[PDB]
């Protein structure tokens, strides 16, 4: 059951963190000189699934794929089938996330949570329906549906942990996905749609107006309650969004770190944190998405990404690209020499 | 001779770049979706030493070590000997740059251009003198000295290329080094010293005032000519700074890319670009240094770093940390599938 899951998310280990901090301070460098790498190391040491130290075992990127009924509103220029095509490509290792994950030594897990096509061999089957409801005229799905998918994904996630995975990355694939993402951000942050609606996958500037209108409509019609993340996800989200949120809850329950991706991922994170604030300490930002509503979303999460690449591909590509940074914090922690051993003495 | 060297720096290959751009546009993703990774790939393809394509062979980080007479002005809290100690540690693989380079699969080259100590076995000997002159009361060195070191380092650099190195990173090690760095930045950018003088290696806030004064003094006394980078380096720079500039000139002559590090490196880059504007296209920013004058320096170089880590260690640690990003752009270019092969058609 979900209340359980949520109840059992562990708090960070302050004891391990204090020990890490001390250790870091004693390394062969001026104190605090490695800035964010230091902070990251300490954050990791506090994660219970990591065994009191910054460490990275196996790495996995979970890609949540699904179609959206809102596509029918003219909010996306990519043909609908691209979701299904790209999902298959994920199985062949030719996509952007695939290439970047291989470079990071991570394995990619492609999960179908609701593609509007026949099942794709090689893809993890967790399909809710053939694409979610069109949010412009009603809810994306039922609360039950959302809750069940949350449970299902969270479990799959924590189970990988059982197989040696210590670091997750989350991603999505779904045509028209920046629409539900903007709606969610608008609702959670109380920003006006104009402020958070972007061009997604090369939407022409002309067509923007309509996208903003669709977003407002979705919100007005559904009346999602901002204090209820599940309410929001079910009404104006999508299966893919629900799935990403589920990865987050799962990794937190498991006491392990999750690397966010871009805009879509920020939307899901907002939901996750609303649902369970205890999730927060397990999230690690990757890059700063080029999507318009990115700054607002990040501000609400109080997150400052490490990478500024103007990326807007999705798929979990940003997450993969940041994995080496996480590994660097561990390397720093473990392999650097100590000041004391050099007889070096530097003022705090 | 230097005029030669400078004269022979190759322009970027526009033909290769056009071909790269086209190729990138045809990959399995919405056009321009990979943002800066795309731009980086194109930049690399234009570098003659790379053989018309984004590629990365062997990687090296060159660490320039030297002492500064200005240390006697009370501008640095690290004891002087730390330079010599850390330089030796570089030979043992225990320093920050060492750990990060190993993580990136790069080799570290420690070069002594003027440490105020006995020679360190294992360190490349290119020592000019036992520490440079105190810039607060006169020049750091003679023009001749600077010119010769420029030549010497540039040659060493291009020679590594001959051994399979395709990507360099530059770094420095030297107590009190942020002082000459600030002076240089002030002179090249025409900013007031207060604006560019930082805390370096944990300088106490109280002591700042004196550092600003030392910088102004150096400038007033020496009257370095901003339109003459060699003039500037020789007067208010240091051996380490000269060395970094030399790496830059060398890699450019060789038609290969160089990853900058932090503040010190930006100072050297400003000099290099002043000396030879043709160097510019070969430079790649890594991170955004936490040193105060960082923003000003970057603005003058028109560079936007990829990494925001609040780092201020030096040694070339930021350069190392960015190597995987460069490799990612190559992986993207080479391993991704093509839209056409999927029968996918997306609007530009
Ligand atoms: N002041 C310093 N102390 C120790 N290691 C360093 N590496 C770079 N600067 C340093
Ligand atoms: N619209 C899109 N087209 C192709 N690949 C994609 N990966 C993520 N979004 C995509």
């Amino acid at each position: 059951t979900l209340h359980a899951l949520l109840r059992d998310i562990p708090a960070p280990d302050a004891e391990a963190m204090a020990r890490t901090q001390q250790h870091i301070d004693g390394l062969l460098k001026p104190p605090g000189s490695l800035g964010r790498l230091e902070t990251l190391a300490v954050q990791l040491a506090g994660m219970p699934g990591l065994n009191g130290t910054p460490q990275v075992g196996e790495k996995a990127v979970l890609v949540m794929c699904a179609d959206h009924g809102v596509w029918d509103e003219g909010v996306a220029v990519s043909p609908k089938i691209v979701t299904a095509i790209q999902a298959a490509n994920m199985t062949r290792g030719t996509t952007g996330v695939c290439v970047l994950a291989a470079q990071a030594g991570a394995k990619v897990h492609v999960i179908d949570v609701g593609i509007d096509a026949e099942p794709i061999p090689g893809v993890v089957n967790m399909r809710v329906a053939r694409g979610c409801g069109n949010i412009a005229v009603g809810p994306a799905m039922s609360r039950l549906q959302a809750e069940a998918l949350l449970l299902e994904v969270s479990r799959y996630t924590c189970d990988l942990a059982q197989r040696g995975v210590t670091l997750f990355g989350v991603g999505e694939l779904g045509m028209a996905n920046t629409t539900p993402a903007a709606a969610m951000v608008s609702v959670f942050t109380g920003s006006d749609a104009k402020e958070v609606v972007g061009i997604g996958a090369n939407l022409p500037p002309s067509r923007i107006d309509n996208k903003v209108d669709v977003v407002r409509r979705a919100i007005a019609i559904n009346q999602p309650n901002p204090r209820d993340g599940i309410d929001v996800l079910s009404k104006v989200g999508g299966f893919d969004l629900v799935g990403m949120t589920g990865v987050m809850l799962g990794a937190a329950r498991c006491g392990l770190p999750v690397l966010l991706d871009g805009f879509l991922s920020y939307s899901a994170a907002l939901a996750a944190c609303q649902i369970a604030p205890a999730v927060r300490p397990y999230l690690i930002p990757s890059h700063f998405s080029a999507e318009k509503g990115a700054r607002i979303a990040l501000a609400h999460l109080s997150m400052e990404p490490y990478l500024h690449m103007a990326m807007r591909l999705g798929e979990g590509s940003g997450a993969a690209l940041a994995m080496p940074i996480v590994e660097a914090a561990c390397a720093m922690f473990h392999n650097m020499g100590e000041l004391a051993a050099s007889n070096i003495v530097l003022p705090e």
